DNA sequence: CCTCTGCCTCAAGACGGG
DNA sequence: GCCCGTCC
DNA sequence: ACTTTGAGGCAGAG
């Protein structure tokens, strides 16, 4: 994600975050990065040093975890769009199979062109979801006006949910969006290096000084501060800034009625779910319905 | 103050019975 | 409520 | 990744 931006936030713009019951969120859509998901459940759901997996040891933590998470997220009237990636290892297998499941569920999901969060930062700028429910702060970088950060850790222990507002983000720190990425790649972003010597603090002050890295580079000592060799900070801001993502007025985000059968056709005849689990699951989906 | 860096420890996904 | 054992 | 792995606290040097 970006490094240190969440503790920079509740450091110096807390009001940024707001602390909000789950019960608030009832009947709203939220964007979620599946690939993101997948891996920390095959991370996660593991049984004496294993994934979970049926006879013939294919994998099934990723639908152990995808088909409760789910469920969870409905039962507390938050209707979930899950988004897959673009351009332990997550495979093409996990991916189809967890799709599968989730037509089965009758839940949404989009495949997006290329960063998966970068896609649901698009569909919340839209008005297709009213916020990304993700673990990765990039979010906000990619132009996101909400995110709802550790919505699963927050649901299970009973907590309030932080919710991360971008326009009070800018507000606080006196930063445009452009800007803002500028700060987060000095921050230390995924796409390319940050200036070492510069860390949060001297990052805003230099950023609400000269607003630009490029500029930055200019009034920056050479010899105190030096920048690492090929630096790719100018590409890392065009990713940002511009990101290849889908096209939110494209798809119907539709929420459909479970299909039971194929479920247990799925889930227990080939995955070897226990088939009282599943019902009990599937009930608990047409009763969060209503 | 400000950044490293190194040394430490401590859940982690979800359900449900006890 | 909180532990833990178990899920496949 | 639980027979491990990352964050997150904390303290000390440049
Ligand atoms: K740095």
């Amino acid at each position: 994600g970006i490094q240190g931006l969440a503790k920079l936030i509740a450091d110096v713009a807390p009001s940024a975050i707001r602390e909000n019951d789950i019960k608030s969120y009832f009947g709203r859509k939220v964007a979620i990065d599946a690939s993101m998901s997948i891996y920390q459940f095959l991370i996660a759901v593991r049984q004496g040093g294993d994934v979970l997996q049926n006879e013939e040891g294919e994998t099934t933590s990723h639908l152990m975890g995808m088909f409760y998470r789910t469920i969870r997220m409905m039962e507390n009237g938050i209707k979930p769009v899950y988004v897959f990636d673009g351009k332990v290892k997550v495979t093409k297998q996990h991916n189809d199979e967890c799709k599968h499941l989730l037509s089965l569920m009758g839940i949404p999901y989009l495949d997006a062109p290329s960063e998966a969060e970068a896609s649901c930062a698009a569909l919340v700028k839209a008005g297709k979801v009213y916020a990304a429910a993700t673990e990765d702060m990039a979010c906000l970088t990619f132009g996101s006006p909400v995110l709802m950060f550790h919505l699963t850790a927050s649901e299970a222990k009973k907590l309030p949910i932080q919710e991360f507002h971008l326009s009070r983000i800018l507000q606080e720190l006196g930063l445009n969006q452009e800007q803002f990425v500028d700060l987060c790649i000095l921050l230390g972003s995924d796409y390319c290096e940050s200036i070492r010597g510069i860390g949060p603090k001297r990052a805003v002050d230099l950023i609400q000084k000269h607003k630009s890295i490029e500029e930055i580079v200019r009034r920056l000592d050479p010899n105190k501060y030096p920048v690492p060799e090929n630096w790719l900070h100018k590409e890392a801001h065009q990713l940002f800034l511009e990101p290849e993502v889908l096209d939110p007025e494209s798809v119907e985000l539709k929420w459909s009625e479970p299909n039971e059968e194929e479920l247990i056709k799925f889930m227990c005849g080939e995955k070897q779910f226990s088939e009282e689990r599943i019902r009990s699951g599937v009930k608990r989906l047409s009763k969060s319905r209503q």
